[PDB]
C-alpha cells in the first residue's frame, strides 16, 4: 500500500483513508482544504487523491524549480484526469515529445503581429456586445453577465481562430455556446467525477469503451462543425488571414497534423476562449460592481486614454497601468487554476527535498494568493497592490494565475487583450450596480471548477 | 446512493462513509464491531458493507421467522461472497432451486442408520490416533492439536464419503491436508477478500477472468483427486458401503448431476470435515486444559457409561450428557458461524417490521451468545448451563451454533459424533495440561475465520 510513503519521508499531512485517501476532505470545497493544510503544515505537505500521491510545496525557489528549471526533464506533464478518447492528442493534455511537437507547432498563434491584426476583428464585435447590453440598459433588469460575456467570447474566438462569423452575440438559442458548455460538468456531487479521481485504474478500462468526461453529443457536434469548415469551406484561399485552423493546415501539406488530432486543439481553444474568458470577465464586473470607486478610477482612465468613447487600439489598451491592476487583482482572488500541477517522471531532490517517481507536485496557487506571509489583509480586493510602486513586494512565484515556465497558458496575451477590449468598450459605455438578488458576500462553488454558487446578476446603467 | 436506506426506514446505526459503508470498523474484528452495535442500537440495527445495506436482528420470533418460518418463499439464500468460479454449485453456495435440488439428494448422507455404518470405519482410525499422541506424550513436549486432530478428521471424512482411505494420520507430509488449508486464506488485512467485500461489482469481472477465492493451485488438486478416484477407481461395486461419493454416483446414471458439480460438493464436505471439526476439537481441548475439573468430571463419565476404556458405539455416544454439555459450551463461546445471514429476496414485513429486497438480514450469533439478556456471567465457560436442569432457560433460537431452519448444518449429527468419538478415545487415554506458550486467556484472530491468534499447543500425559 503506497499509503506510507510520505510518514516515510518525514513529511507531514493528514491521515489517509484507505482506498478513499483525503478525498472525503474535499467535502468542503479543495481550496479550504489546502489552506488549512497550509495554516498547519507549512512550506511543504503530503496527501492522497485516493492511492495517488500528491505533493503540496509552497516555497517559491522550489515552485521555480519545479515548473522552470526542471520542466523539461522531470516535471513535464499534468496528472492524467480520467478517460479521455481522442481528446489525449491536446496539447494541454498531451504528454512529453507529442506534447512539445504540439506546442513548437501552436506557439506562432499568439505574437504581437498575429494579435494586433485581431484589434480590428474583435472591434467588430465589440460594437455587437455593446447594443445588445444597451437593449438591457433600455429595459433595467437583472443581467446575467455569463449569458452576454460568453456569447462574446464566443464571436471572438470562432472568428480569429477559424474565420468564421458565427454571430453569437446576435443569436440567444446558439447551438455553438449551447454545446460548449456542457462539456465539463465537473463536480464531487457528480458521483462519476468524484470516483476516478479516487479510482483512477478504472481509466484503461473506460477509454476502451469509448467513454469521454466530455459528453460525444458534445464533441460530435464540435468534430462536425470543424469538421469541414476546415476542408471544402475554407478552400480558394479568399481573404485568409492570422488563423489557426489555417496555421495547422498549412502544417499539414508539405510533424505531420492528423485530421482528429486538428479537432482536438480547436476544442481546447473554443473552450479556453469561451469559459474562461467569460467567467473572469463576469468576476471582474462583480468586483467592480461591489467596488464603484475602483469602477470609476477605472471608467476615468479608459476616457483619459481614449478621448470621449474613442476606439481601442493594441498600443492603447497596454498603456493602461490602472485596467491591467484591477485585471491582475480579480485574479489573485479568482485563480481560475485554483492548483498548478506537475507529475514527477523519473526521482528527484529538488533544493535538499527529495520526491520519488510517480509523484504529483501541486502548487495551492488560491491558498498562496491568499497568505498573510506575502499579502496584506489578503482577503480584501486592492488593485493598488498592483501598482508600479508595489509590485516589486510581489513574488513571481506565488502569483501565477497563467502557470509558469514552458507549460505556462499560452494564451495569455490573447486573453488579456480580448478581455480588456470587452472590458474598456463596457465601461466606456455603462455603469455596473448590485442587485437585489446579487450574492452578498459572493461564495464559490464548492465542487470543482472555479464558478459562482450563484449565477451573477447585476444592474446596468448607461452614462 | 442506497446508502440512505435505514435513516429512511428509521432503523438504527453506524454512520457509513461514501464507498466503504462502515467495513472501517471490522478493524477490530466484525465480532467486536457486533457487540458494541448491540449493546449501542438495541433489538435491531442496520450497517453497510461497502453499498450492501446488512440489517442485525436479534428478537427471537424475528429469527424464527427468517430462519424458519420464511425461508423458502424469502430468505432462501446466502450472500454471495466473491468470485467462486465452478464452485457455484457447491451446495452452501447455490441458490433456490438448484441448492434445493442438492439439499434433497445429499440429506440421506447422514441418517442415524448411515452413521451407525460409520461408527466401527472411524473406530480403526481412532486406534491411529491414540497411537500418534501416545507418541509425543513419551516425548512430553508441546503439542499442535490441529495438526494431529487434522490428519485424524481428514483420514475420518475421505474414508466415509468416499470409501478411499488415504492414511492422513500415518502421514505427516500429506498432500490432502496440506492443500486443503490453503483453500481459504480469509483476512482483511489480506488485500483481496477486503475490496470484495467492499467492491462486489468486481465479482462478475473477476468470474469471467477464471479467478477464484479458491487457489486453483488447491482445486485442481482435489479435482483430480476426486476425478478418477470416483470413475475408474470405484467400479466393481466391492466393498461399496454408505459413501455420498456412491449416493452422487448411484443417482447420476438411471435430476441428473453434472461431473464438475460433483467435484463441487465433495470440496464442500473434504472442507467442511476438516477444518471446521478440527478447529472445535482444538477449542474443547483448550477449555478442559485451562479447565481440569470440567476434564476430570467428563473423563469420570467416559470411564462410567465405557467400563475401563472400552470401545464406544452409536448409542454409548449419545447417552453421554455431560459430553454434549461440554461440546455445546465450547460452542457456545466459539461459534465456527459467528454471524448467521440470508439475502432477502422480495419484499416483506416480518413481525411488524419491514425489510426491502435485496437486503441482507444478519444474526448476529457471537454477540447473542455472549448477551446478559440470556447468559449469566456469559464470559465465563460453564458447562453447567446445558444441563439437563437449566436447557429450558435456553432459547432455541439465541443458541444455533448449526444455524437452523431448512438451510442449517446438513453435517450436524455426523460432526457431533465424529468429534465425541475422537474426543472420548482421547480422554479414555490421556489428560491435557497447559504449557508455558499457551495463550492466556486466548485471543481470537482480529481477521475473518474463527481462529485462534496463537496455535494452540499443550502438554499430554497418559493415565
Ligand atoms: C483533484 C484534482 C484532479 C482536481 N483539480 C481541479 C481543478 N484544478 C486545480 C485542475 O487543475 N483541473 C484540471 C484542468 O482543467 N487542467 C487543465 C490545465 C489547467 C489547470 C488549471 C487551470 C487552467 C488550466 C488541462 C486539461 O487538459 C484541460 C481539460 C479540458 C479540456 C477541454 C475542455 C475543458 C477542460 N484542458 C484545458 O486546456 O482547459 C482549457 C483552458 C485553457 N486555459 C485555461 S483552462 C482537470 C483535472 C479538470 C478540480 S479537481
Ligand atoms: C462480511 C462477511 C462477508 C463476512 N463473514 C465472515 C464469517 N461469516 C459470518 C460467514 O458467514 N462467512 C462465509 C461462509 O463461510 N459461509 C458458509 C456458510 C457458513 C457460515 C457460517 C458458519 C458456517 C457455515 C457458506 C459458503 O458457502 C462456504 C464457502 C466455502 C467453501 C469451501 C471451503 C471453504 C468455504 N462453504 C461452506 O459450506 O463451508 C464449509 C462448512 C460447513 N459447515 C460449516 S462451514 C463466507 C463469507 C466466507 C467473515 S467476513
Ligand atoms: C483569463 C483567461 C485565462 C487564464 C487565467 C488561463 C490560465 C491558464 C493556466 C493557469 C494554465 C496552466 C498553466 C500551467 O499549468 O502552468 C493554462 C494553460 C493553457 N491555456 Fe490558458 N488561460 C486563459 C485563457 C486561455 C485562452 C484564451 C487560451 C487559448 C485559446 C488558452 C489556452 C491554454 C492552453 C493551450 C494551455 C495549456 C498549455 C500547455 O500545456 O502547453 N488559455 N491557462
Ligand atoms: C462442529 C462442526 C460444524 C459446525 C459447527 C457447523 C456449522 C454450520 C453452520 C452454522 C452452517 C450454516 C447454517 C445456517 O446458515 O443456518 C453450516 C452449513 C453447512 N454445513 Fe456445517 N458445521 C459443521 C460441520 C460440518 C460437516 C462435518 C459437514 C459435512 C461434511 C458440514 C456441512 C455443511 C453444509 C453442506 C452446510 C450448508 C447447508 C446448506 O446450505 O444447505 N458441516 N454448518
Amino acid at each position: 500500500h503506497s499509503h506510507g510513503l510520505f510518514k516515510k519521508l518525514g513529511i507531514p499531512g493528514p491521515t489517509p483513508l484507505p482506498f478513499l485517501g483525503n478525498i472525503l476532505s474535499y467535502h468542503k470545497g479543495f481550496c479550504m482544504f489546502d489552506m488549512e493544510c497550509h495554516k498547519k503544515y507549512g512550506k511543504v505537505w503530503g496527501f492522497y487523491d485516493g492511492q495517488q500521491p500528491v505533493l503540496a510545496i509552497t516555497d517559491p525557489d522550489m515552485i521555480k524549480t519545479v515548473l522552470v528549471k526542471e520542466c523539461y526533464s522531470v516535471f513535464t506533464n499534468r496528472r492524467p484526469f480520467g478517460p479521455v478518447g481522442f481528446m489525449k492528442s491536446a496539447i494541454s493534455i498531451a504528454e512529453d515529445e507529442e506534447w512539445k511537437r504540439l506546442r513548437s507547432l501552436l506557439s506562432p498563434t499568439f505574437t504581437s503581429g498575429k494579435l494586433k491584426e485581431m484589434v480590428p476583428i474583435i472591434a467588430q464585435y465589440g460594437d455587437v456586445l455593446v447594443r445588445n447590453l444597451r437593449r438591457e440598459a433600455e429595459t433595467g433588469k437583472p443581467v446575467t453577465l455569463k449569458d452576454v460575456f460568453g456569447a462574446y467570447s464566443m464571436d471572438v474566438i470562432t472568428s480569429t481562430s477559424f474565420g468564421v462569423n458565427i454571430d453569437s452575440l446576435n443569436n440567444p438559442q446558439d447551438p455553438f455556446v449551447e454545446n460548449t458548455k456542457k462539456l465539463l460538468r465537473f463536480d464531487f456531487l457528480d458521483p462519476f467525477f468524484l470516483s476516478i479521481t479516487v479510482f483512477p485504474f478504472l481509466i484503461p478500462i473506460l477509454e476502451v469503451l469509448n467513454i469521454c468526461v466530455f459528453p460525444r453529443e458534445v464533441t460530435n457536434f464540435l468534430r462536425k462543425s470543424v469538421k469541414r469548415m476546415k476542408e471544402s469551406r475554407l478552400e480558394d484561399t479568399q481573404k485568409h488571414r492570422v488563423d489557426f485552423l489555417q496555421l495547422m493546415i498549412d502544417s499539414q501539406n508539405s510533424k505531420a497534423l492528423s485530421d482528429l488530432e486538428l479537432v482536438a486543439q480547436s476544442i481546447i481553444f473554443i473552450f479556453a476562449g469561451y469559459e474562461t474568458t467569460s467567467s473572469v470577465l463576469s468576476f471582474i464586473m462583480y468586483e467592480l460592481a461591489t467596488h464603484p470607486d475602483v469602477q470609476q478610477k477605472l471608467q476615468e482612465e479608459i476616457d483619459a486614454v481614449l478621448p470621449n468613447k474613442a476606439p481601442p487600439t493594441y498600443d492603447t489598451v497596454l498603456q493602461m497601468e490602472y485596467l491591467d491592476m484591477v485585471v491582475n487583482e480579480t485574479l489573485r482572488l479568482f485563480p481560475i487554476a485554483m492548483r498548478l500541477e506537475r507529475v514527477c517522471k523519473k526521482d528527484v531532490e529538488i533544493n535538499g527535498m527529495f520526491i520519488p517517481k510517480g509523484v504529483v507536485v501541486m502548487i495551492p496557487s488560491y491558498a498562496l494568493h491568499r497568505d498573510p506571509k506575502y499579502w496584506t489583509e489578503p482577503e480584501k480586493f486592492l488593485p493598488e497592490r498592483f501598482s508600479k510602486k508595489n509590485k516589486d513586494n510581489i513574488d513571481p512565484y506565488i502569483y501565477t494565475p497563467f502557470g509558469s515556465g514552458p507549460r505556462n497558458c499560452i494564451g495569455m496575451r490573447f486573453a488579456l487583450m480580448n478581455m480588456k477590449l470587452a472590458l474598456i468598450r463596457v465601461l466606456q459605455n455603462f455603469s455596473f450596480k448590485p442587485c437585489k438578488e446579487t450574492q452578498i458576500p459572493l461564495k464559490l462553488s464548492l465542487g470543482g471548477l472555479l464558478q459562482p454558487e450563484k449565477p451573477v446578476v447585476l444592474k446596468v446603467e448607461s452614462r
